[PDB]
């Protein structure tokens, strides 16, 4: 698109690298939430769209939906305009500091394929060293692999973390390797619960903290605010002076008065999109959870709007928008002073891509499912996150809490602490209880009281776009 020239090009060429995720142009943050939060226990979308029933139900085929073409198309973007870079960086001008450019954009491309082997698992395998018109996938555990090796040895030439708010940083690399090792028994049929603790502990020593307050990490304002910062690992940056966070916050809004919309959440607009289930709402306690109001929630991170809707999804998951289900508004246009963002439409809002309180989270997971690591301290960041939440010392677990129930406790704090922060459909994935018939909700499998469907649903499949022209590329099993 650009050609590669003098040091400005480069610099650039890096930028527009790492832009893509917040770049409209849709969206890749808006589709890969979507597809994140969508078929879970954790949202329902109100639209009539006939994609948005097959993703809320997880009913969909290899007919198009527009969010699974979406994250498909941007990611093997990210992959291209990479791999350009890299075969133009070595022409680079002496004023470009070559060695840290390659770094970056490496984890960009290794980002993009964990995503698109989290979601796909059998994409395209194309770098700067194998050019092909057809390129063939890799298998799943090859791909993880190759992204692995990646990421380490990339990451002693990345900044240090902290270096600058929105670069890839050594933390950055450290936290993607714990998801990915978090998760490695899903993606190469082998445990490394280990390897994961490992890459917790680089993130812990870099120094982070948890903000002190819960629910300015996702206002207005959390990519500039000291509180919240200590605690972001890695954002995809959102500032007032594309539409991709506008539109998870727009869309979890209803048709209100723009000033009542402007009062509670600093945008002009509400899509009456996506909303909660019954399920994310029981996970937080209540002062009477026989009859929970989002005015008497106990666990302060659950962020709600209830007025006039009921906690379960029954009659139907579109239209019902203002009636059935809770509001989400979690992530907020008004900073932490309760003044709105600058612009009322390009919101200022970050999103938080990693933090170090899903780091905590993984550590305790890992240690559970029998990680090198310590119970102790894995007690102690739990206690740290539910300090937070309830605001006293009254909710504390012990060592026994992180295994009963073969782990759920930590499923259901990941969904108190982690909810509508793209993670829940691996999490789920991760548990064997995305498909399953054990654990259902709000219209799993497309009945309102919920059923299991079939385990093809644990991954989406490659558009039929890409599988017509190239020929090497296989469909995922079961479709
Ligand atoms: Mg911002």
């Amino acid at each position: 698109d650009k050609a590669y020239t003098d040091a400005e090009s480069y610099t650039k060429g890096l930028h527009k690298i790492y832009s893509v995720w917040a770049l409209s142009g849709t969206a890749l943050l808006r589709c890969w939430w979507t597809l994140q939060e969508q078929p879970t226990d954790e949202m329902k979308n109100a639209w009539n769209d006939a994609w948005c029933t097959e993703v809320n139900y997880m009913t969909w085929t290899t007919n198009k939906v527009e969010p699974i073409e979406g994250v498909y198309q941007r990611c093997m973007y990210i992959v291209a305009l990479v791999n350009e870079f890299l075969k133009n960086i070595p022409n680079a001008p002496e004023s470009i500091d070559k060695e840290s450019y390659i770094a970056q954009a490496r984890f960009n491309r290794a980002f993009a394929y964990y995503v698109l082997m989290d979601m796909f698992a059998l994409p395209p395998f194309i770098t700067e060293k194998n050019y092909s018109i057809e390129p063939a996938p890799l298998s799943r555990e090859d791909l993880f692999n190759w992204i692995e090796a990646e990421l380490n040895e990339i990451k002693p030439n990345l900044p240090s973390p902290r270096s600058e708010y929105g670069v890839a940083d050594q933390a950055v690399a450290s936290a993607l390797l714990a998801r990915m090792y978090l998760n490695a028994e899903i993606y190469t049929g082998k445990a490394r619960y280990t390897e994961c603790i490992n890459a917790c502990n680089e993130v812990i020593k870099a120094g982070y903290q948890l903000a002190d307050n819960y629910a300015d990490l996702f206002k207005a304002d959390n990519g500039e605010n000291p509180d919240t910062k200590k605690e972001i690992i890695y954002p995809i940056i959102f500032d007032g002076d594309s539409w991709g966070m506008a539109a998870i916050i727009i869309g979890a809004r209803g048709a209100e008065d723009k000033d009542v919309l402007l009062a509670h959440s600093g945008v002009d607009q509400g899509w009456a999109g996506f909303r909660a289930t019954s399920n994310l709402v029981h996970l937080f306690d209540f002062q009477n959870d026989e009859e929970p109001k989002a005015s008497e929630i106990q666990d302060k991170r659950g962020i709600f709007y209830d007025k006039g809707r009921s906690i379960d999804i029954t009659s139907s998951v579109s239209g019902t928008f203002e009636t059935e289900g809770w509001s989400v508004f979690k992530f907020s246009n008004l900073n932490s002073n309760g003044q709105p963002g600058k612009n009322t439409l390009w919101v200022d809002t970050d999103f938080p891509m990693f933090r170090l309180g899903d780091i905590y989270l993984m550590y305790a997971e890992a240690v559970a499912r029998g990680g090198e690591g310590s119970k102790a301290s894995a007690v102690e960041y739990i206690n740290a996150l539910r300090k937070r939440a309830y605001g006293d010392d009254k909710h504390n677990i012990s060592e026994n809490w992180l295994e009963e129930n073969n782990f759920r406790n930590l499923l259901d704090e990941r969904g108190r602490e982690l909810y509508w922060e793209g993670i829940r459909r691996t999490d789920l994935v991760r548990f064997d209880l995305l498909t399953s018939g054990s654990y259902t909700w709000d219209f799993k499998g497309g009945i309102n009281t919920g059923v299991g469907v079939n385990k093809r649903y644990n991954v989406y499949p490659i558009p039929v776009t890409d599988l017509t022209v190239n020929g090497n590329l296989q469909q995922n099993e079961g479709y």
